[PDB]
């Protein structure tokens, strides 16, 4: 009943064994108490008893000089990623550069590429779709945008804050990282496993420097992804202006239309009075005359045309 | 007559006694002047005297290496949080990982995990609230949204801003206690209650660390529950422009709608001027003649008609 | 014709003298240059010649280990101030919590509580008004704001931006004074008068410690109120988005009524154009039989009141 | 063919000389490379071979122990102000403080005071043309907002704009010189022209101090600037935002008289229809009897106001 | 089948040749492994093995003490700019001014300035685009704007928006090198290929300097035209506001026009409804009466007269 993790390890050569322990095994095993295996923050790296221990959304990882652990792997798709890549990334010609480096440079160079690879992918998602709904949205011909459109657009966009805030978290373990000494030299756990080993083993290779490289490129990269995310939220915003814009345009243009419509409607209306005043049931003196129904019919259009492009005259002086 | 403050006193075995005591005397007990408990800020934390005086809005807690002290606890619901998870906390098995540590350590992670926990249960009561009420209001089906939501959400905004200045002050004093490490050294006020014994008491472990770890993992607790409030207010400002767009359309729709009718009831009462001003009680020539009233008629309708038509046609252009 | 100060010296005993003096004579007395009292700054707070010399707005001090001076204190209500509070503050039992220290300790704790009074009262004059105004505008049942109102928001903004302003500046000189040490030392202008004294006089009391938390609580409470002004401004901001999705809402309510009263009238005026056709004064061949008008009648609002139900059905099938 | 400097040289003594020097020339005289007087940044300072070179949009300056020079002064309405105030400042009772330092001193405060005095005017003409446009665009009792006022503010926008680009480089460069002390003592050139001098000339006079003075008065003066100039712009947006909020206001005020006449219109063309109908020349069997025509229009009228109450109130049920 | 770069080495006495050379064959000759030469970062500046390794965007460069090598050069238009000036700048009389300098002075002056040039070429193509569309755009005399030229904007904003992207990267960059002094010296090559020699050659000239100021000249450079941009960002802005306004108040107008209208025609068709009554074909007692039709008619159109300057009097009220 006791909890437990799922773990699988990979070992300096690549083997990789799936297995579950006792969390308190875990502790024992690793040297490292309760609270170290906590995995209470989103993203967060940290050297504990001389174990890197990091978590990256769900990606939960140790490294130890001996061997990598990535707990809490299931119901994630992550079994792909494990068995197709790590044994070739840590024991093979994989794009890792940092081979000849100790275990935990590898073990930390292929976690973080798959992280950056997993918030590049997701931008690489999100991009095109936004760009075409916004090509969409944003077309001037269009009197009304699509309302299933904009439902889609926000929920991409939800995500891109999402992917930005993911972004600026990963950024920010990185450059606090990078900003203390201290933190990059407790970073290289195998020499400081054995430091009197490493004294003479390090053969005028600085291991903290190429820790300090390797966080360097990684923070550059997700500068790069930050960037573009930025970018992509500017055009949105902008987008979103010229949709504003764009309707009330049109808004304009139809009102416009529709009030010199209502001008010609008030003009016919208006001499119609007339036209009925004179088609009432009541007797008058006009019946005799025979000239007097084309003049009041004449007059009565003549007169509608007129007013009509007044109208529109002193509609077009009062738009300037 | 003279002010009192109503005293909670968890000794370091758990034991809890709840009394009143006059101001001087808990300035006289506690070795602290009167400026000291003044209490004025929303949230600070204080090393005065060897004692740690912290407020976190109506939380007001005083930490001793013998004992912890809650004042003004009352007509704050916090009476069931104290006598429920603070013994318990304090001296026992709880959630707290910092027991073989002295007894302020306990305290202070106490008091951080209770603040935190208060922040995240805001969090997740406004969350679910604030989303359900987006959903209903971005529904692209909806001609109008509903007032009564509005309001709501309006609440909802304020009580999210209120939660992320509190998560920031929150952030802003625990940053700037980890930032100096004299203000650290200070937090161990059990150490500095007698040097000359936790000289050779410390075996090895280091007070400062051990406090450094601690406010760290809250910095960072709080740190995630500020990106969350973060990414709510920016949905709530993307859902409130998608709202905008949906009615501009919206708009728009009704208003070519309205344009169209417009142009209709324009040809009609436009044809209708000539149908009146020929049922106008003039006498004219055509009576004797038998279809031309059909013919007015069928004219009057065929232009109709064409008109109409030929107005859609010149909107449709005009809307390109 | 010399310009010359109206002079309000504070004893070290309380006790208050008001005058005018040239200054010259002024720039001899406090032994300080031209340059230093010409109080061009908004706020600063400055340590010339061992004199602490500030200006918060229209209120302008010197502070000597002697003495106070307030300048230029006159048509600005100050008197009330300063003849109710400073010879209580400076020589009696007043809120001051600094009266053991040196003068010049209890001189800038009257000053700078002052002007936090003074901010906070504005603030919370503000406050009020500011949200009373917002609820009589966001009122959900409304159709159309009061302009009025809106006048009197855009006024309150306007001061709460003032506001603002005023304690941002506040902040930041406290926080300029508190970053270098150099500056607080400079501060203990009582101290540095005589050095020699002051080295066996402060019977292990720093002066530079007092001074520290005497700026870093009257910092805190800045801090405060810049929170609550900011959230203010953010109140305000959303009330702004709110007041407009709810005159959007209302406008295509409103626009709603007029397109089904519109399709009404479209239908009502195209079967009248048929009713109006057959009462025109021509002759005909349906005048003879009897049931043809009650026909035509009963088929006008028959198709009336159809076409009006299939344009309804229409217009809710457009907005979905 | 060669490039040439038009040059105004201030002497010590406050001589003015104004000719044209070749570049090479002035390169031999000042001690120059052709680098350091390429002024092709919009606002910079920097000290050259013992040479303040400064540059402040069109003011080009070198600033020499032995004098001053003002480069490429013409077609710019800059010879008032040089033959007008900077031999009286230089060498006379000027606003200046700094007459006793020697001449490099009192040659940038001279600067400083005429570019910030540039500052100021332009702030002190922009307010009250953006206050006034503002005042009377926020007009509560106008309908429709005037267009050219409009524009007005438009160009008075982007002119505020640049004035706060300018205001934040110049504070920007200052506070770059204040953070380093290094600056600050090349600041002195006159100390480092003859340091075996200046090490007896400088009877406990610190350079470095009054230059570290003066810098921080002028870079005070900048930052109420910018203070002053970004509550205009918070100013101006809070306007637009008013603005807008008045003119949907009214938009809904005259959207809800329509509708209420477009009620009126439909109930009075629904009784018409019928009033019509009963006017067709078509046979019917209530010619004959004498009261039906008052019947039917009484009853037509009666109905027509019936259904226009019966249509407000449905309005005002809708509306709430 | 190996990757190969496109190789353009300019020489120490500007000899220029071009070639194809293997990844591998250029890690060997220029002792650098294959992770220098990554160039995954949209812009970056490093030194690996005494080499000064760079890309921006499109152009990547290796700087070494004896040449130049330009990296990927084809299909991007560069031919016309490298085989043009950098044989004379680097080996003539042109406008770097570091020649006396080492060769590594004039690479990275040279490379810097056509990068700077780039983008001070790109805003000057952008500004007057963005200009003259803002003016057409905010013209106040245009009752609705132009869509294309919106579409049209929106594009060159996401330019902008680009460039300033670019720009940021290309300070940020610069910044952080010339922050660490450690960078500083590492970019002078030649200095650290031989120190032994240039312990003696560098008689009385700091490199590290030289290199400082010439990074501080494009430092400020970029600032200008990072400033430039953000100018240009805030105009359109403010444009867009206006747009809104304007198109607002056309609406209101148009708006207010239609419903003046609309009151003429509800009275002309309030009282055309007695004309209707009285036009009925149903016996009354008033067609007796001879006065009668003139006194209907007159009654009729002077009721209409009233009835409208009343409504538009009542609008006048409602609008104040
Ligand atoms: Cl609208
Ligand atoms: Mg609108
Ligand atoms: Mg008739």
């Amino acid at each position: 009943v006791a909890p437990v993790f799922t773990v699988t390890k990979f070992d300096k050569q690549g083997n990789v064994t799936s297995f579950e322990r006792k969390k308190t095994e875990l502790y024992q095993e690793l040297g490292l108490q309760a609270r170290d295996l906590r995995f209470q923050h989103v993203m967060s790296i940290t050297v504990r008893n001389n174990r890197i221990i990091m978590r990256m959304e769900y990606l939960k990882a140790v490294i130890t000089p001996e061997c990598l652990l990535i707990l809490d792997y299931r119901n994630l798709n992550l079994e792909q990623w494990l068995f197709r890549e790590l044994p070739s990334q840590l024991s093979g010609e994989g794009q890792l550069v940092t081979y000849p480096l100790p275990f935990e440079f590898r073990a930390i160079e292929a976690l973080l590429q798959y992280w950056i690879n997993t918030l590049q992918g997701k931008l690489s998602i999100l991009q095109p779709l936004i760009l075409e709904t916004l090509d969409a949205l944003v077309d001037p011909k269009h009197s009304s945008v699509d309302r299933s459109k904009l439902h889609i657009l926000l929920q991409n966009g939800k995500s891109l804050s999402e992917l930005e805030t993911d972004i600026k978290i990963f950024k920010e373990s990185i450059l606090e990282i990078l900003d203390e000494e201290e933190l990059l030299e407790e970073l290289c756990v195998s020499k400081w496993s054995d430091p009197q080993v490493f004294e003479k083993s390090s053969a005028g290779i600085d291991h903290a420097e190429e820790m300090e490289l390797l966080l360097e490129n990684y923070y550059r990269l997700a500068d790069d992804l930050s960037n573009a995310a930025r970018e992509l939220r500017v055009l949105i915003d902008d987008s979103q202006s010229i949709i504003f814009i764009n309707l009330d345009s049109h808004r304009n243009v139809m009102m416009r239309l529709n009030l010199q419509l209502t001008m010609g409607t008030f003009s016919l209306s208006l001499f119609g009075l007339m036209g009925v005043a004179f088609g009432m049931n009541l007797e008058s003196s006009l019946e005799e005359d025979h000239r007097i129904f084309w003049l009041i019919t004449g007059i009565m259009f003549m007169g509608s045309g007129l007013i009509w492009r007044r109208l529109l005259s002193f509609l077009g002086r009062q738009l300037e």
